[PDB]
């Protein structure tokens, strides 16, 4: 109930909401059908349009007009945005040359530069180049300010999940808005685009920017606009808010445009009908900037122009139907479209089995345009699993396609030629970032970055302390002239032990054997020096990683590699080695095929054993430093140490062997040496965070040897590839992956073929940021470089995506 008989006189676009049954006058009241009776008359005036004309100049104030050309309008704060151009011979902001804003040039009484966030739905990154002739205001912002060639949305690349990621710095799994459509079983409720349930606060986790601002005494303009409120009125309302007295004036403002998403759905991303919506967004930007210039705020305010996601070509005929795969298609609920989420239609059906559904969807058709996953098997870079609202079964749908349940769902609902929601590495899903103002840099290009990083920056721009989030604070310091946040490396929590030779061969009863009984003081001092860390500067280029939790571990040195060996997990947490451009691949000699050797620096009781592997019929083993890349026949014995051993399903060893035997060498050749850090990951509860021992669900049978869920590698070299990796004087270049450790290769539909036809494609799918690996391991990499910490943080957030230009 709303007693809609109160009035909006004097309250148009009021900044505090008021409680039912009092009638409302704020920018959201329409959407709650709670505006007072006179809201349209008083607050949504349209008379005479939005631009001054010559004949309106000097006019007698008529309060019915939408905006004013009278002489008192600047002081009233309600001129049309073009008032000074038409009536005072001033130029449009876009027509002025751009001049560096070295300091904020603000009116008296402004305590800090305001922030205005201009967000555009569906603004695909390539629109900046492809639409540049029709968006001159936006291009001025872009080329005078700071810009990225694109910004990476989060998965799914839907509107609500991304807008709220922009608001919070959080992955959808953490903030709760895991789709545009959702079911929450604890609430027993559903969240739809259409309706009232989405306004209930319990869907929305984290702490969005407006709440962060409010709690720390920064005033926020209300971010959300009811869809009927036209764009021109939203701009004028912001400009009016900026004229408020110092004690009532907000410091942060938001404008949201439904375009160009709305049209892109209809016409496709590059449909000829798309030119006009781009013109119109540009015109709106023009109005804002002309409005700010009138208020002498155009060298005071920081303006962010940011998109939520791009848009891709998608038509009804490119739909896959689950009815062409499953027999039991009525026993499932599908959340459909550019991604697929499947659950049981009824929780009183005990005959529902996800395993059989997945198998019925796996590699069934040769050209298949989706891939099923249990959510915990999705690529870790998507961070799309740790929420009750994400269904156990997920379909990653190919770009340009839809998935639906039955054909009746497509025709009883072609209409659309554009959609989004695909994997966030897809080019067509990328979106835009431009920052313009005193706090942003002048004429600067920055590298692409992920939209989860922006919450921190917006907090920096307003002098707020960010709530805990998934950004890496400092990774975008390079966007900012000032207001930088100066981060420090986390403290190491556990220091290593450096064990020497403490145990005799015969103390070990591991069931391991090695044909190594083959015996010189020249090469005996030499190997002592290799066990004490003589070659470590070669193999450990960036310092040892820091262990950020309490544990017991040993640094072990070898001729070709260095490891941090965990007495708790009975394996390395990390193995570091350098492979030069010139290095050579050998094979494992025949006599050493099954060779595993006791490590005389580590007790039997903190060692794996071979018997467990023999008794575990599912589980085999592999090595972290590969025997194939040994520098000499003698050094190769080090690679068969029990302390280099890790558990591997036979199906995973095909992947791992190919990576170690072929791909490491290929990368060394191409990148002029590489440093490699490899290791295990345990994420049984799929939260993206390092497991404690008591969370491990699987061990090598009859042993305390825990089974990793994944294996990682971080592959570093010199960005200037004319310098070798081991003697790089400048910035670094990195690619990483987090491979799922799976007992089959069902994910790769061509896995019965040679490893050269599928292994690399799989690795690409599971590309990762170093930072993802940090979360999953509790390690901190790149502790000892000559590079600034900001630059390293930027490096740690880099993702190698393998899309073309
Ligand atoms: C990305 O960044 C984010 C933010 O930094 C990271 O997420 C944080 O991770 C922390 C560690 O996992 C986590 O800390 C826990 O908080 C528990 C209390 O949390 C409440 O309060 C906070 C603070 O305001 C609030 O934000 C939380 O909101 C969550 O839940 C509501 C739903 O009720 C949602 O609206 C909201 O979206 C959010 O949901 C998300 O997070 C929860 C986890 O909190 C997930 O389960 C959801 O799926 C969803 O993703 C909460 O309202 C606190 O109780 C925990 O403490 C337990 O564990 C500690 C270990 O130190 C142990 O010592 C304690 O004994 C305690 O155990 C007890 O409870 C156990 C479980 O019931 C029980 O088994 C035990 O026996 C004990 O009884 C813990 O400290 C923090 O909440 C989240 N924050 C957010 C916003 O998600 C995220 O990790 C980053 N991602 C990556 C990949 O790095
Ligand atoms: O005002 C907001 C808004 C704006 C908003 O900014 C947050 C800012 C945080 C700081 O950084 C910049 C963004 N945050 C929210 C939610 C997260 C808290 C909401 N609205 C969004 C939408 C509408 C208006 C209408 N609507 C649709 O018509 N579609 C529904 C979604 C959709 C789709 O996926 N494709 O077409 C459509 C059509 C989506
Ligand atoms: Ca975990
Ligand atoms: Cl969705
Ligand atoms: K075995
Ligand atoms: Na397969
Ligand atoms: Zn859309």
């Amino acid at each position: 109930w709303t007693a809609t008989s109160g009035s909006c006189k004097g309250r148009c676009f009021e900044l505090q909401e008021v409680g039912p049954p009092d009638c409302r006058c704020d920018n959201l009241c329409k959407s709650y059908s709670s505006c007072c009776h006179d809201f349209d008359e008083l607050c949504l005036k349209t008379a005479r349009g939005w631009e001054c004309t010559k004949d309106r100049c000097g006019e007698v104030r008529n309060e019915e007009n939408a905006c004013h050309c009278s002489e008192d309008c600047l002081s009233r704060g309600d001129c049309c945005t073009n008032y000074q151009v038409v009536c005072k011979g001033e130029s449009h902001w876009v027509d002025d040359d751009c001049e560096e804003i070295k300091v904020p040039e603000c009116p008296a009484g402004f305590v800090r530069p305001p922030l205005i966030i201009f967000s555009v739905d569906g603004f695909r990154a390539s629109y900046m180049k492809k639409g540049s002739k029709v968006m001159p205001n936006i291009e001025k912002l872009r080329s005078c300010g700071t810009h990225a060639p694109y910004m990476r949305p989060v998965y799914p690349t839907k509107t609500f999940p991304n807008l709220y990621t922009l608001a919070t710095g959080l992955y959808p799994e953490s903030h709760g808005i895991v789709g545009n459509s959702m079911y929450d079983p604890v609430f027993d409720a559903s969240f739809h685009l259409r309706g009232r349930e989405k306004f209930n606060h319990r869907w929305w986790g984290g702490q969005p920017l407006w709440i962060t601002a409010t709690k720390q005494g920064v005033r926020a303009g209300t971010f959300f606009w009811s869809v009927s409120i036209p764009h021109e009125r939203r701009i004028l309302t912001i400009l009016q808010w900026l004229s408020l007295p110092d004690n009532e004036r907000p410091s942060v403002y938001a404008f949201y445009s439904e375009q160009p998403d709305f049209s892109g759905h209809k016409y496709g991303p590059f449909g000829p009908e798309m030119t006009n919506p781009l013109r119109e967004i540009d015109k709106t930007v023009g109005q804002l900037m002309d409005g700010l210039k009138q208020l002498r705020l155009h060298r005071c305010v920081n303006v962010i122009f940011v998109g939520d996601h791009g848009m891709e070509d998608v038509t009804c005929d490119r739909t896959e139907f689950l009815s062409n795969y499953l027999t039991n298609v009525d026993d499932i609920t599908l959340v459909p479209g550019t991604l697929g989420r499947i659950r049981a239609k009824s929780i009183n059906n005990s005959k529902y089995d996800p395993k059989t559904i997945i198998a019925a969807l796996t590699c069934k058709k040769p050209d298949q345009h989706f891939k099923p996953y249990m959510k915990q098997h999705l690529p870790k870079r998507l961070h799309y699993a740790n929420n009750r609202r994400i269904e156990d079964i997920h379909l990653l749908v190919d770009r340009r396609w839809h998935v639906a349940r039955k054909p009746l769902d497509v025709y009883k609902k072609c209409f659309f030629q554009g959609d989004h929601g695909f994997d966030n590495k897809v080019n067509s899903m990328q979106t835009v970032f431009v920052g313009y103002g005193p706090t942003f840099k002048y004429r600067t290009k920055v590298p692409p970055f992920e939209n989860i990083e922006l919450y921190n920056v917006m907090c920096d721009l307003l002098g707020l302390k960010p709530a805990p989030n998934n950004g890496t604070h400092g990774s975008l310091n390079h966007l900012l002239r000032t207001n930088t946040f100066r981060p420090t490396m986390p403290d190491e929590v556990s220091r290593p032990n450096y064990p020497g030779i403490m145990y005799l061969q015969s103390e070990f009863d591991l069931g391991c054997t090695c044909d190594d009984k083959v015996e010189n003081k020249l090469e005996e001092l030499n190997k002592r020096l290799h066990t004490k860390g003589s070659t470590k500067e070669r193999h450990l280029l960036y310092g040892r990683p820091a262990v950020l939790y309490r544990t017991s571990y040993d640094i072990l040195y070898h001729t070709d590699f260095e490891s941090g060996y965990s007495e708790i997990f009975l394996m390395p947490l990390w193995t570091s080695y350098t492979i030069s451009k010139q290095a050579e691949v050998s094979s494992i000699p025949e006599h050493l095929t099954n060779c595993v050797r006791p490590d005389v620096r580590v007790s039997p009781g903190f060692s794996q054993n071979c018997l467990a592997y023999k008794n575990d019929k599912q589980m085999s083993y592999g090595f972290l430093f590969p025997p194939y890349l040994s520098s000499s026949p003698e050094a190769k014995y080090d690679a068969f140490l029990v302390t280099n051993m890790v558990p591997m399903y036979p199906a995973f060893k095909r992947v791992w062997a190919y990576f170690q035997r072929v791909l490491v060498k290929k990368y060394a050749s191409e990148r002029n040496g590489v440093n490699v850090i490899s290791g295990p990951i345990f994420d049984y509860n799929y939260d993206g965070l390092r497991d404690t021992e008591d969370e491990i669900k699987q061990y090598v049978e009859g042993s305390s040897i825990p089974v990793p869920t994944h294996y990682y590698s971080i592959i570093t070299s010199c960005l200037d590839f004319t310098q070798p990796a081991d003697k790089c004087d400048g910035p670094l270049s990195v690619s990483s992956f987090i491979l799922p450790h799976r007992p089959d290769n069902d994910e790769s539909c061509n896995s019965s073929e040679d490893e050269s036809k599928w292994v690399e494609e799989l690795m690409k799918m599971h590309t990762a940021r170093v930072r993802d690996i940090e979360h999953l391991t509790g390690l901190d990499f790149y502790r000892k470089t000559s590079r600034s910490y900001s630059e390293i943080l930027t490096l740690k957030t880099y993702l190698h995506t393998y899309e073309s230009e």
